[PDB]
């Protein structure tokens, strides 16, 4: 994951699931 955090990511729905 880009975000490493799990989340919030910053990719606004790039895995389309957390959007």
């Amino acid at each position: 994951a880009a975000c490493h955090n799990h989340a919030p990511x910053m990719p606004p729905x790039y895995w389309e699931g957390e959007c």
